[PDB]
């Protein structure tokens, strides 16, 4: 069996002032803090009760620094914690010496309990009372002032019950250290009005000012503007950086020729850094696409173009003036996960800011799995977190699926974020979604619409403006036109 | 603001079925400590015919979850837009339910100022 | 493949007589109770065979009281059946050795036979025999005298034929508990001529005489005039007790306080007890609005006059004034069976004649469990149980589906039966169905309509009168109104 209680008499009790503590001999008697001696030695005794009354354990102790522990002391012990049953407020202390302390100062008359296995089992004696300590109104740990002590507290609030707990801050090592001779008025003026908490993500607003302050100057309200037609820019303010554009539209190559002007300008007129994942076509002829466009003119569209400025050496030279400023550069392909790690080292590596990526119907490598309804979203979510986890620009190309309600893609008809792809992740994870409808058997057969069909940012949406294309320079222009 | 964001603890299914069990520590939360609990929540998105920016009206069907909030909740307020119409920032307020009083439905309507960025009363009815 | 039959002679066989239990050698011979010995250890063999003679399955035994089942025990497996094809009457007993017991007894001349799994398949074994067993003029059931061995009678001649089952009541647990030394002749007085119970819910007219008289003076034909609209009183003729009122409507709180204004009429104006459980509020909340309601004024609605009547002892005044004829009560909260329970003691223990059930809708505590589509008709039912059986009348609230149908409910659209929420348990159990309309949003939006969807005592059903709410009082107050 275990070791036996110690009896008060049987062992040659007394209630002793502890004269090396500053603690009165009045004062042990209440706590239950007597001065046994066994077989010879003199041994000093905590006795542990239950809230009850009955002595469940003791903690002995002799001179030189040594323990022996009678009864069953369970993971719940506080020493002190017979004496109250409710009140305003419970200092709790590390040690059994520290609550004798609390204990006089106050001349006994306030709650002050003791850890059963304090130090290191702060966390476990304590969730092991919620309900003993929710008893009182306002709960005080009073531990050691060192590195494991506000260790102790940490772990002890965070499951301490709710808006109760306020940490001690004394001057020395423990409240036992200030009474022996310094500053009793210090241990006091905790007792009364500690200091309450520990919240680790809870930020009073006041405490904001600076964060905002620079946030204010850092971020941009009108990041990187749409090009071809204010209007786009009026309504959502550009691409701020760690959102998600996706540009979307019937048969629209008007679809792809936008995010090319966009990418064209950006990495140019702007100084920003233009990556590239044009996954339909090569490598080398999207950079054709972008040198023609760059010099108003149908670049791969003309044979005989071609010729001339491979000889005329205007290839080099208009090849060095766009390109030769190191901000344009291209995944060149032949999985999911896979390209998602391209695209997050053109981000990371060669920290471009904006990633066009050109046509998410396209997923591709990992087969055996069924809806690309389903892993469109998958994918989706990936993308919006490489957005915003690194702040990068991600405009991302998307193609309709097809009506079965009458009047075609060519027949002009506006589309809605119903009318939408996927299966919910981008029609939510996008931050602006900016759509493209032509007509091209009408009247302005040539004409295009935008519709803003979402924009977190500033949730001004839709109609937007129109452009006009130019079959010869291959440019999205900009138009006049209204109702 | 937002329940639809629960987050931290993956190896579990349905949001349909934790969405409640948050649910309801949140109206313990509330009525255990007489804290107002605003509880901000997204719609699921119809598969019937006009969206929600084409203004369609929302019922506690309507509703998210499985079945807690719908629950759970003291006082449920919805607001309507119809964002590509008549007043594209006129707005409706439904009651979609007030334990309280019971005194529900259509209660008002404010109009979106996109200049001062304020949901402004407006003058409005049949 | 099964467990091969045990042959007699492989396994070391012998008929030897029982004498731990009263059973002749001669006696386990005639059914086949054999003593085998296989691999060391002497086991006890039950031969099983069908109608045709051939052994189809062995229940074997070791000392320890443990099993062993050779064959294929059929779910009709009746242990001594093949020795009878036949007779004027035989006995069925729970087990093998309680068989054995009959057939001494009788020195083996009469039929006996054994349940092939006894104890809890009483039904399938005995159901699975309905030929076999109707080869007999009388069925005599000796079972178990326990808990659960009653429950085998009854489920036993629930499956088995006609007038001819008959119940056997022997002074100890089994038919050998009472051979082992004690009552020989008990069993006898059984086997011929016992009793022949199985009416537990047939009644003839003749012995309901004074269950008759006793209706006719408590129970009456104007029970309780539905209080606001005479018109519900006209058309139903009021709630008579043992009914089951349902009431329902669109959004209406209208209707949470046209079933308030109720409870208050028959608690006040009546004799009456109403027990209320207000599954939506507090227990507080709810008296409040009674109070108020009783006193026509908003009380919970208004800060002022809250404080006003605490201070000016009118609080204490309206609700002695109110309550203190310990008339209302309140089932106050925080599963189906468990509120079932506590409503019933409502009507056994406090005796109140109503109990007002706000609102079905709300099941509550059992989760693991699909649609309440069928749930709800689950309680539906021990509801009208509870009702019909108790003659409490019951009140019950329950809210409206929404159409998907043009017309909302604060549109004033109309409500049938089909209009109906459940899947027909309310559908059908209920016996006056009222519906109230409101079309919120019109000429009298506080003017609401009243349907009578059905009443069976009447059969009177329609249109049935309007009130109006009075937003100033909080009452559904009558009114005038027709084409």
């Amino acid at each position: 069996m275990t070791y036996n209680v110690w009896n008060f008499g049987e062992s040659n009790g007394r209630y002793s002032a502890l004269t090396a503590r500053g603690i009165s001999k009045e004062t042990c008697q209440k706590a239950g803090y007597w001065i046994a001696k066994v077989d010879g030695v003199m041994y000093q005794v905590a006795d542990y009760r239950d809230q009850n009354g009955n002595i469940v354990s003791q903690k002995v102790r002799d001179k030189d620094k040594n323990f022996k522990t009678t009864g069953s002391h369970k993971s719940d012990a506080l020493f002190g914690k017979h004496l109250w049953n409710g009140g305003k407020k419970i200092v709790v202390t590390e040690g059994e010496i520290d609550m004798l302390t609390v204990m006089e100062l106050q001349d006994c008359k306030y709650p002050v309990v003791s850890l059963g296995h304090g130090a290191s089992a702060a966390k476990k004696t304590c969730a092991a009372n919620y309900e003993y300590f929710d008893q009182f109104e306002q709960i005080i740990l009073m531990f050691d002032m060192d590195e494991a002590g506000r260790k102790a507290v940490e772990e002890a609030a965070q499951v301490l019950p709710a808006g109760k707990v306020r940490v001690a801050v004394l001057p020395c090592k423990d409240a036992n250290e200030c009474h022996l001779n310094g500053h009793d008025r210090e241990i006091m003026e905790q007792v009364w009005n500690a200091g309450p908490w520990i919240p680790d993500g809870v930020v009073s607003a006041l405490s904001l000012r600076e964060r905002i302050r620079e946030h204010l100057s850092s971020e941009e309200s009108v990041g990187l503007l749409f090009s071809g037609c204010t209007g786009i820019n009026d309504k959502t303010l550009g691409a701020r950086g760690g959102e998600v554009i996706m540009v979307t539209s019937g048969s629209g190559m008007v679809m792809s020729t936008f995010v090319r002007q966009q990418a064209l300008q950006w990495g140019t007129a702007m100084g920003k850094k233009v990556g590239l994942a044009m996954l339909e076509e090569s490598v080398e002829e999207t950079a054709e696409d972008l040198i023609g466009l760059h010099n108003r003119v149908r670049l791969r569209q003309s044979d005989s173009l071609k010729r001339e400025i491979i000889e005329n050496g205007k290839f080099d030279q208009w090849f060095d003036e766009l390109f030769g400023n190191d901000t344009f550069h291209l995944y060149d392909s032949f999985e999911t996960d896979r390209l998602l790690a391209k695209l997050a080292y053109m981000r990371s590596g060669l920290g471009c800011d904006v990633i066009i990526l050109d046509h998410i119907s396209i997923v591709v490598s990992a087969s055996g799995e069924s809806d690309e309804r389903k892993m469109i979203d998958n994918l989706m979510t990936k993308l919006k977190g490489f957005a915003k986890s690194t702040g990068v620009v991600l405009v991302v190309i998307c193609h309709l699926k097809n009506p079965d309600k009458g009047k075609a893609h060519e027949e002009g008809r506006p589309v809605s974020i119903t009318d939408l792809r996927g299966s919910g992740a981008l029609r939510q994870l996008s931050d602006t979604i900016i759509a493209l409808e032509r007509n091209q058997q009408g009247d302005m057969p040539n004409l295009v619409l935008v519709r803003i069909l979402k924009c977190r940012f500033t949730g001004d949406t839709g109609i937007a403006g129109y452009m006009e294309y130019n079959k010869e320079t291959g440019w999205l222009e900009p138009s006049s036109y209204s109702g």
